[PDB]
């Protein structure tokens, strides 16, 4: 599902459109 996020961690990535 496509929606805004973003991960926290490291290394720091956006999110994946699942």
């Amino acid at each position: 599902l496509v929606r805004g996020c973003w991960t926290k961690s490291y290394p720091p990535k956006p999110c994946f459109v699942r």
